[PDB]
C-alpha cells in the first residue's frame, strides 16, 4: 500500500508514476527542485531504444515523442591506419524501430510535476540514513533510486559482478545546434579511434529545442582524456571541436556551424563501472532495496544506463504488483533483483564490460564483415534494443565465425 | 497486408489472430476441422506461465481463465535411497503469479472459430511443397507452423543447437479426474526418480471439465520406458498407476479414485530435442519461415513448449509490425528468428538439455539446497516463467554455490 523511493530519477519517476496508476501511495524525496534540473548541468545522453520506450508508451509517459527526433540507425567507422583522413570501416544499419533520447532535465521535472497531480507526496530533502529509517517505519517497502549519488554506496559493491575497479574511460558531453543533418537516416555514428577511444553523436531533443549529442570516451590518459584543462563553456566547445578535426575530420565536416545548445549543455567526468549488492541494511536492522544505477552502473560507451533505468524500473513494478499484500522482505527484494540481472542486466553488463576493453581479433572481423555482410550490421544495430542477442557470438571467436556465416547466407 | 500461415496450432494461431486485429489479411490451412481436435487425442500438457499468459491476455485471447484452476507453486520430491517409501527430498514454492493450462483440444478449435469470425480465411488441406508454392505467389510473407508434423522437415536441421539426435525420454500423458486436489496450494509435482525418469502432474482444464495432468518421462530403456505395450484406455490407466505406486507411492495416495478424462485423454511418444534452420527455400526459390516447434522443439521436461509457442509468435507478431511495407526478405526472417533464438529460445533449451542429461554434482546440491533455503526454492519455482533466470548457476558449480549463498543470506 505505501512505497517510498529515495531520489526523483527516471527510473524512481517511472516507477512511482506506474505505482500512484496501480492505486499506491507514493511518497518520494528528491534534492533538487524540477527547475534547478531544468536549468542546471546535463546529465546523460538518454538514447532509449524501442523496447524502452514502448515502456513509457504503456504508462502514457512519452510525452515528447512527437517533438524529439528520431534515431533510425546505428553507424560504425573506424580510421583508415595509412589514408589520411579516411575510414578503413564505414557502414550503418536502420533500427528495425526508432530510437529518441528526450533531455533528463526536460523529463525528470515533467515526471515530478506529473507526480504531485497524481498525488505523489514530494518531499524535498537530501537523503541520508535518518531519512531511510524514518521511510522505513512508515512505508512497506522503501528504494533507493539515488543514481550516482553518494547515498548509494550504502549497498555493497558485488566484486565477482565488477570486473572493473576504475574508470575505463574518461566521458564529455556537448549538447549542440546546427550540426548538419545525418542523410539519408539519422543514426548514432560511433567512431572507433583504435587504442585512443571513442566519439559517437545523434540528434536529440533538449529545453532549447531539437539538438544533437555529442559523447567522447577516452582511454585515460591518452589523446582524448583531454578535459582536465577545460574551464568554460567556450574551451569545451573548442576542445570537442579539436577532438573531430583530429581523430574524425568527416564528423568535423558536419559541425563547421556547431553552437552550445546552452551553456549547461556540457559536461566531463568518469566512473567505475560497478554492480552492487540490492539489499541494504539499515543501522535500525530494518531494509532498503536499490533500483536501475544504484545496483547496475555500466559506462555509457553502449547507450544502455536510461535502457537499463526504464526495464529495472519495469521490471520492479512487476514485482511489486505481483506481490500484492505480500511483505517486502529481503527475499521478495532480492528476488527482484536476481530477475533483473539474472535475466537481462548480466548480459548488458558482459557486453559493456567486453567493449570497453581492447577488442580481441575475432571482435575487429566482426566489425569488419558487418560492411560487406548488411545482415550482421543490421544484428549489430539492433542488438541495442537488447544486448542478450548478442550471445554468445559476440563473445566468442568460432561463434563469432557461425553466425557471420549464417549472416552471409540471407545477405 | 497478405500472411500465409500452414498450421493451425498454438503460435500460428496467436500469431495469425493477432495479425487479423493489427488488420492484415491472413490465410490459414489446417490439416483437420475443429471437431476432430476437440475430441481427438490430447497433444501436450501445456503448462503456461504468467508471462506467457500474459501475451493472451494482452491479445483478448484468455477466454479460459475463469474456469481454468489455476496452478500456484512448483514442488519437487526425489525418492529415499535407503528409507522405502519416503523422500530425501521434498520441497515446494510459490509462483509470483499463477500458471494455468488450457488443453489445445479447447484452445485450438476456439482460436480457428475466432480466426475465421475476425475476417481470416481458414482453408483445409493437409499442405505440401505445392502449397507453399502457392502461398509465396499470392501473399507478402508465408510461415510455416506445423509443430511436429511431416513437413517441419523442410527446414534443415541446425546440428551445432540440437547437441542430442535420438529421444532423451520416452513420453506419455494421463489426463484424469478424481485426483486428490494438492493442499495448501495447487502445484506442478514433480519427482526425480534417479536413473529412471520423471513423473509430474498438476491441474488444468479439459473438455469434460477440471482435472489433473500426469506426465510421464523414461529414461528410454528403463522401468519407465514403459508404454510399448499399452493397447486400450484401460491398460493407459493402469499402467500409470503402476508407476505411481512403484516409484511415487506418496503421490500413489492421491490417485485412489482416479478414471481417464475421456479415452482420448492419454498419449505416449518421444522425439529427439531438435533446433532447425529457420528460412527454407522452396523450389522455386522462393522462401518461408518457421515458427515456434518448426524451428525449436524442446522435450517437455520442463514444461516450455507452449510458453515457447506463445513468446515465439509475439516476438514474431513485434517483428512483422515493425516492419510495415517492409520486404519479407530472407534476411528479414532470419533476423526475427535470431532476436527469438539468441534473446531467449536459446536459454530455454540449454536449460532443458540439460536436464535432461544425468545431473551433475552441483546440481544435485541444488536441489537439495532448495528445501532448506527457501529463496533459492523460489527462485527454482519462478525460473519457469522465464528460464534465462537460472543461469550462470545452474549450469556452473562455482556460481551455484555464489548463488545458493545468496540465497541463504536473505533467508
Ligand atoms: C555522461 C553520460 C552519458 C550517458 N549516455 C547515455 C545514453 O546515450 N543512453 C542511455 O541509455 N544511458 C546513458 N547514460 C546513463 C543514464 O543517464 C543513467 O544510467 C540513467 O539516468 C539511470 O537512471 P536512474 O534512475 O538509476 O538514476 P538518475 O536518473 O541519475 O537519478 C538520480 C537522481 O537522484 C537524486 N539524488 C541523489 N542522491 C539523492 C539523495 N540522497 N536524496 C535525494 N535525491 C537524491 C539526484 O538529484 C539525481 O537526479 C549516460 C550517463 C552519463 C553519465
Ligand atoms: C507429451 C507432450 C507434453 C507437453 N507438455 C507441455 C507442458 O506442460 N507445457 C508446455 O508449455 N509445453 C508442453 N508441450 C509442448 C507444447 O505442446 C508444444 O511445444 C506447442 O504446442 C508448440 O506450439 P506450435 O504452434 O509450434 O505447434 P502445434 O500446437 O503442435 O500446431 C501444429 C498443428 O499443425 C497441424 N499441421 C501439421 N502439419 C500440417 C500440414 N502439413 N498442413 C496443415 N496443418 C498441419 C497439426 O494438425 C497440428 O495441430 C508438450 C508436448 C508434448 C508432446
Amino acid at each position: 500500500k505505501r512505497i517510498a523511493i529515495v531520489g526523483a530519477g527516471q527510473s524512481g519517476l517511472q516507477l512511482g508514476l506506474g505505482l500512484l496508476a496501480a492505486g499506491y501511495e507514493v511518497t518520494m524525496f528528491s534534492n533538487r527542485t524540477g527547475e534547478d534540473i531544468r536549468r542546471g548541468k546535463v546529465m546523460s545522453s538518454q538514447c532509449m531504444f524501442d523496447t524502452s520506450l514502448q515502456i513509457e508508451r504503456d504508462l502514457g509517459l512519452d510525452h515528447w515523442a512527437s517533438d524529439c527526433p528520431t534515431v533510425d540507425g546505428i553507424g560504425l567507422a573506424v580510421p583508415h591506419p595509412e589514408q589520411k583522413g579516411a575510414k578503413v570501416i564505414d557502414w550503418a544499419a536502420r533500427l528495425n524501430a526508432s530510437a529518441q533520447s528526450v533531455d533528463q532535465r526536460l523529463k525528470i521535472p515533467a515526471w515530478m510535476d506529473e507526480f504531485q497531480k497524481k498525488g505523489g507526496e514530494l518531499v524535498f530533502k537530501d537523503a541520508g540514513i535518518d531519512e531511510l529509517e524514518a521511510c522505513t517505519q512508515s512505508h512497506d517497502l522503501t528504494l533507493v533510486a539515488s543514481g550516482k549519488g553518494e547515498i548509494s554506496k550504502l549497498f555493497e559493491r558485488d566484486a565477482h559482478k565488477s570486473p572493473y575497479d576504475k574508470p575505463q574511460r574518461a566521458l564529455a558531453l556537448t549538447y549542440v545546434k546546427g550540426m548538419a543533418p545525418r542523410e539519408p537516416f539519422s543514426a548514432v555514428c560511433f567512431n572507433l579511434i583504435p587504442g585512443v577511444g571513442e566519439y559517437f553523436v545523434f540528434p536529440a531533443l533538449t529545453t532549447t529545442g531539437p539538438c544533437e549529442i555529442m559523447v567522447f570516451e577516452g582511454v585515460p590518459g591518452g589523446p582524448m582524456d583531454c578535459w582536465a584543462d577545460v574551464k568554460t563553456p567556450e574551451e569545451h566547445l573548442a576542445r570537442s571541436k579539436w577532438i573531430l578535426d583530429t581523430f574524425t575530420p568527416w564528423e568535423a565536416e558536419r559541425c563547421k556551424d556547431i553552437e552550445l545548445t546552452d551553456d549547461n549543455g556540457i559536461l566531463a567526468g568518469r566512473f567505475a563501472p560497478t554492480v552492487r549488492k540490492p539489499v541494504a541494511t539499515l543501522p535500525s536492522g530494518r531494509k532498503v532495496l536499490g533500483l536501475a544505477d544504484v545496483v547496475v552502473l555500466n559506462d555509457p560507451i553502449t547507450g544502455q544506463g536510461s535502457n537499463n533505468a526504464a526495464k529495472c524500473a519495469d521490471t520492479y513494478l512487476k514485482s511489486i504488483l505481483a506481490r500484492g499484500d505480500g511483505a517486502a522482505d529481503a527475499a521478495w527484494m532480492q528476488q527482484t533483483f536476481d530477475r533483473y540481472w539474472f535475466g537481462y542486466a548480466q548480459w548488458v553488463t558482459q557486453w559493456t564490460n567486453m567493449l570497453l576493453a581492447p577488442p580481441p581479433p575475432h571482435v575487429l572481423n566482426l566489425l569488419g564483415s558487418a560492411g560487406a555482410v548488411p545482415p550482421l550490421a543490421s544484428a549489430f544495430a539492433n542488438g541495442f534494443d537488447d544486448p542478450r542477442t548478442f550471445f554468445p557470438w559476440f563473445a566468442d571467436a568460432a561463434e563469432s565465425e557461425r553466425y557471420i556465416a549464417t549472416c552471409a547466407a540471407v545477405a
